[PDB]
């Protein structure tokens, strides 16, 4: 029993984030605190690294895939890091609006919504991003820029909305668990097509749970700084037509 | 009741503005102005179609924007001073009302100079004024509702010069491209001047930069 805390048994998945069980041999709280994400360093090669996960500062020896890049730490330094504070809620409000807005045409402002690279062929990663947040499917598509341009500029590539055959947003009402409608069960598309080539600079999510596992340990070390109820996050392979 | 020093005690069209302090030096806005009713109706955020003509200074483009399109939007303006002319298109920014994006976006629309130079004298030194251009000419150029820059010199500089009580504050020169006005532009540097002047004498002009003086050259 790699949790010592003996009141953290009860306590796990008590859709309740506690701070005294968010470790890694307690499974952070059961997945309580890290977005359901089990564990979001599941396949890094180096044990020190979730560790220096949120220091700010380049970890090369955790930059890899599979260690999460070391939360972007070595690939994004000074100003490059965060969209401008001072530019976001222009960038939230333009993101996607049709037209090229250069000063969001960034991958830390979410890339302005793709409306500056719009001829370049999409390039999907594997498979959907299915996340669960706690506003009914209407609420959330009031504001689906402000939330698709702020997920963008966390996972530092283009999301959207995976849309159906008529064109409608795959969001699904969600449902209070063992009744009324308490939020969304989102759908979405990851758009590498901006990505970097070489080994050294790519520092993209090639699948969806990679991603999913990123806003997992962001979650889990108290990074992720996103104005939505969200509640957990996966990746899910899809079926070939 | 040409002190050099704006008193709103004595800034009233009967006594010319003060001698001309509250309107930024100039002595009559209206000078050219074929209707006598006008500088009551220049303030009054209504169409008056009797004062619309470039002389009668627009009516303060009363008459040309008068919704949502006559501010650039408080919420963006920001970020539209800080990418105004940094050779990038910003389509947001891109409207008269906020100043063009500083024509980044019309790099192939050819250059349309207003007749003559507009000379401002602004109480910040020029290193100080240099350091923020682009909110200074993207502001400018949202309340003129056109694009304005600095003129250069034969090496291309900027022509900040100093100006001495020493180094008090900066003489400015600017340009008018008017490529992008298709009545709502200034034909010359003096209208330009005129319509400043008109604004600051009925205490509309809201310009975050000690500016002294307006005024024309050729
Ligand atoms: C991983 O690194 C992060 C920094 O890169 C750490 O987050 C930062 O934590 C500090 C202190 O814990 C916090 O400082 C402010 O905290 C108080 C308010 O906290 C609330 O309000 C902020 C502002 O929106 C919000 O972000 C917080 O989550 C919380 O709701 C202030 O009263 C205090 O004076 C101080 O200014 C930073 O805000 C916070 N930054 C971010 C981006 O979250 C994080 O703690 C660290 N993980 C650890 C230590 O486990
Ligand atoms: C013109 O209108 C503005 C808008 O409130 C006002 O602040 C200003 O005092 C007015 N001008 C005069 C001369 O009253
Ligand atoms: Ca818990
Ligand atoms: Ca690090
Ligand atoms: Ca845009
Ligand atoms: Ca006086
Ligand atoms: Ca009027
Ligand atoms: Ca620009």
């Amino acid at each position: 029993p790699r949790c010592p805390r003996a009141a953290c048994q009860a306590k796990r998945g008590d859709q309740r984030c506690d701070r005294e069980c968010n470790s890694p041999g307690c499974g952070w709280d059961g997945g309580d605190c890290s977005l359901s994400v089990g564990d979001p360093w599941r396949q890094c090669e180096a044990l020190q690294c979730w560790r220096l996960f949120n220091n700010s500062r380049c970890d090369p020896a955790c930059s890899s895939p599979a260690c999460l890049y070391d939360n972007f730490d070595c690939h994004a330094g000074g100003r490059e890091r965060t969209c401008n504070p001072v530019y976001e809620k222009y960038c939230a409000d333009h993101f996607a609006d049709g037209r090229c807005d250069q000063g969001c045409n960034t991958e830390e402002c979410g890339w302005d919504g793709l409306d500056c690279a719009s001829e370049v062929p999409a390039l999907l990663a594997r498979g959907v991003l299915v996340l669960t947040v706690l506003l009914p499917p209407e609420e959330l598509l009031r504001s689906s820029a402000d939330f698709l341009q702020r997920l963008s500029a966390i996972l530092r590539t283009s999301l959207r909305f995976r849309l159906d055959a008529h064109g409608q947003a795959m969001v699904f009402p969600y449902h209070r668990p063992s009744p009324e409608v308490i939020g969304s069960v989102v759908m979405l598309e990851i758009d590498n097509r901006l990505c970097l080539q070489s080994p050294e600079n790519d520092h993209c999510f090639p699948d969806a749970q990679s991603a999913a596992d990123y806003l997992g340990a962001l979650s889990a070390v108290e990074r992720l700084d996103f104005p939505y109820p969200l509640r957990d996050v996966r990746g899910e392979p899809l079926e070939p037509p």
